[PDB]
């Protein structure tokens, strides 16, 4: 039970701090030292590499920012060819399926048992220990690896094959985007029509609108005073990270032909809102786009 | 609490059916002979006309499917005129706010307490009793009105003041409309890169793709074998009538100069079905427009 | 040929000023004095009403900016009760196909011969004599009215019966916002991949994607010098106007049960943009979306 | 003047027999015997292979299908390793800007003149010789290249450096797209308020509404008789063609973070017709999603 942490961000940090907080060995890196940093005083051993991190270890964890990264650092002189001979590597990254199902298969060219778990939830679960995983692969890898997807998270779907986790975690946030964006224009609408923000969410929480946003993120300022909204908008899940997710369904979907009117809308506005310099706001910050008094 | 009740439809039916059932005396009136006659043999006296019902009513009671026909049944000649004294006034049609709010001011200029008080829920939904209103008015209304509302329903939400159940009602369903067609190419594309849909459908729904269609009403044949995409489409809230409700919800956005993108896409994808020949099936038959096989 | 002119705004001044150079005596009236007394200086004679314009008139042209205003004028006591005898009336604003063939019919209702002829063009054309009808009705009133026609504008399209204008004007300026938009975002995103504004404009105009704003009115800044882009976005054809047209024409498609994306989706679009304060620039101001360095 | 060309489909064996015509000695390759026996018929000599028929030629022209089959083609073992000396290389394939960077670059690190130089127009243009070509890469090839660009079409547009060809192309066939829709919806719009088709065409096409489409491609059957429309959307520029296109543009939009809400829109109702069974028709068959009757 040695485990090498590749990614140390926003999700890979409080993810490998949970490892160790549960009892496993580590050895972490990351492109930025401060990153390394705060995981060593927490009681991880600095790998001088990637490679490194991954000479000794049972299973190896990667948390990247995107497909490029990822592949690039398994995807030979990759990190990949270095590896390992019995070892469990866990690929938690969001990355498109096609991307994914590259990788797998050449973990299966090497009879390293890999998995492609992605992760719902934010940073604030991350921090918990409440992640959803999504996981394409065997279930005999999948058993394997349970005891840390206990300690990082709670939900534990098992989505199908090499690359399940990647189209599940696809199709959820798309929808996502669809639903928060749907939430956005009909919040503005009700209370351009007189409703009271506070009364009009409740009503379609408890009715047939409802959904998770309305649930547990009103993109409304006001309506949860402990949602990014009510804090303008700083903090949460990235409005640039929400488009780069809507743009690997966009990929998904050319492959098999499918056709998403409503997720390439929310992907078009989007795109907008990162014109408008909301990158690095909450998602919910599509709010803006119907409420100008904000 | 001698009831007049005016429209015995799909959901005037058993509304008023519920309402006998709970010991109110009802003079039903409606233009098919059929469906007096339904309400007839369940205990109720047929009116010879609205008016007639009306005349020596403490309550009116009006379920009618459109604008059109709300006002033109109580706007001049118009049964409005030859209503009466201290009676309270209950129109729970899906009318448009500029409408609604029309009527009531009528009310007013004749002392009438009248409330706007659409219904959301289905004809599953009417006939036990379960039924959600949306009201606008008086709190001075609402209370008089409440042990009604109770027998024909559960959730009882005040929305506002004159035309405010309207507002709420027409907001909650377009997004009702985004979240379901957003359900269905998103179980679509899922399926489309390999997931089995009830794997699927399980995880979004558990996560924060979840929305009250995953919850209760699944779009995709097989994965809700109780819901209307397990029988084809048949029955259920008609795709017609939820095109309707979308154009309404445009209405209400123009007045307000709002922005409304999912909501109007989804209409625009709506009427395509209805030029498919789907008018009369349930809404949920959007799924076709992503999966082919069916 | 002694005509009462009624709406002496941005196209009703110039229109009413083509008809005095062409040798028409005018009785003109208007809710704005400045206007009236503009057209008094140019040789016309101020009415003290619009009825009063009317009593006396060969033929009564009528140029105001909406629906309401239109019917409110003629739909009584509304002026129409008070007009005349073989007076031939021409209805010149864009409103509702509805509110148009409910018009006409009052005019059938009383012998008046009645057109509407909608116009296209702008200001610039107007002031020229240049200007487009498109013309609902009989050819019998046609031709009696060509001679006018001809004095304030060019083309003269028969486009049909009672409320035709109207419909070919909808549809004509839904497709306008759609080859507007779809212009400022492919401009937008060849310079984006590093294309030069001018050298992508003139391809696509000599070319399948080629449409009347890359002929006359490129939306992007620099490429015609005589253009609202090029000045940032003043005068021109109103953002706010656009947007109550694509409105006309959602009342048009939700008649017929027209599916209209396009349209709807540019509508969502226009409507973002005034929440953003454009209302009063130049619709090309659209392109304001596609590019933040504006 | 010896030439090597590579792909022999509905554009590329109009376009190798335009080139033999104009008197120039041609090394034919595809994989399709049939292909390669009508250009053999017509005067040119088959070449074993790709390969082969590259070696001993000036310059070597693609006109393949896809980016995966040309980057295939030309990226290693890959045909550029064997190619040439001095030779002018003509990538005339419709692909992603990106895979016609790659290309470009491998040129550069051979010294190879390289183009890309996408054609618009089609199979009807091909074989009269009158083909648009947008060309990225120097104005050292360029004029090197112009005189078989003219053997084989009429516009050559210089759109600027590696790359831009494609750029220009995916721009000028996204808003292509959009104005098709565009012109379909609009077209039954009025005809189902009540217009003649090809009076509405016409007035659309003089005004500003007018497009390309309007001009020569009118997706409303009987309006041009002489159009894909009015013999059932055979034959003509593919649907499935026009949606490989629209995939090619988000792959530009979202390497430079650009909106095209009206294009992805265009996208997604491509995809619905081809669920339809629509792939191998006429791209204006989009007609069919407004109008029934057909
Ligand atoms: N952040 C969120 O709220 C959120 C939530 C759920 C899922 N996700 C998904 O998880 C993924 C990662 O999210 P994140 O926010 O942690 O990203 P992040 O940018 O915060 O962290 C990525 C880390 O990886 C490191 N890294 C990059 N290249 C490396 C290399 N080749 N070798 C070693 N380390 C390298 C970086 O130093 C960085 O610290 C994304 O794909 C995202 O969509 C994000
Ligand atoms: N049906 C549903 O699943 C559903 C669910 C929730 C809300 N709604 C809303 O409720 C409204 C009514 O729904 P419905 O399905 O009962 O409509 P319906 O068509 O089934 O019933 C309307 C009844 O009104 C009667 N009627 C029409 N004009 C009349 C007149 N002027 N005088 C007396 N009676 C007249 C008709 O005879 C008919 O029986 C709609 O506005 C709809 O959007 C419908
Ligand atoms: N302005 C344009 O560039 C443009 C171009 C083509 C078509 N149109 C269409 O033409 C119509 C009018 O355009 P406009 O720009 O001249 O509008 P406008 O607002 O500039 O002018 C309307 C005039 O009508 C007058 N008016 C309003 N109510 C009146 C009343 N009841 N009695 C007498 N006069 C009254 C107002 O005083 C005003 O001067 C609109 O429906 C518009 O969509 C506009
Ligand atoms: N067809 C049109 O109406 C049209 C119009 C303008 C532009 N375009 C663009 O032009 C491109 C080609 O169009 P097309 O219709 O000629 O395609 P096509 O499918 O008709 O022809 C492609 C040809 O390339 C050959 N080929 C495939 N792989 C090969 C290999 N590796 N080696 C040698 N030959 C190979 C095939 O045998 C085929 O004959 C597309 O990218 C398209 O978007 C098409």
């Amino acid at each position: 039970k040695q485990i090498a942490f590749i990614g140390l961000g926003h999700m890979g940090a409080p993810m490998a701090t949970n490892l160790l907080k549960a009892g496993y060995l580590l050895n972490v890196f990351d492109l930025v030292q401060s990153a390394v940093d705060g995981l060593v005083a927490a009681g991880a051993s600095a790998a001088r590499s990637a490679r490194d991190a991954v000479q000794g270890a049972d299973v190896v964890i990667s948390m990247l920012p995107a497909s490029q990264h990822v592949e690039g650092l398994y995807l030979d002189d990759g990190l990949l060819a270095h590896i390992a001979p019995g070892t469990l590597v866990l690929e938690c990254s969001t990355i498109a399926p096609t991307s994914a199902r590259k990788i797998h298969a050449a973990a299966r060219e090497r009879g390293l048992a890999m998995l492609d778990a992605p992760v719902s939830g934010g940073t604030a679960g991350a921090a918990a220990g409440t992640l959803t995983f999504m996981v394409g692969g065997d279930a005999e890898a999948l058993e394997k690896a349970r005891p840390l997807f206990e300690a990082m998270g709670r939900n534990i779907f098992h989505a199908g094959p090499d690359g399940a986790g990647q189209v599940a975690k696809v199709c959820n946030n798309q929808l996502l985007a669809v639903l928060m964006i749907g939430t956005a224009e009909a919040m503005a609408l009700g209370v351009a029509n007189g409703l009271e923000a506070k009364v009009l969410a409740e009503i379609m929480r408890r009715s047939s609108g409802g959904n998770w946003a309305l649930e547990v993120y009103n993109p409304w300022p006001g309506v949860m005073e402990n949602a990014p909204a009510s804090r303008d908008y700083s903090g949460g899940f990235m409005a640039q990270l929400m488009a780069k997710d809507l743009g690997l369904a966009q990929e998904a979907a050319q492959a098999s032909a499918s056709s998403t009117p409503m997720g390439s809308l929310a992907l078009s506005l989007y795109r907008l809102l990162l014109k408008q310099g909301y990158a690095e706001r909450d998602f919910s910050v599509v709010q803006k786009l119907f409420d100008p008094t904000q």
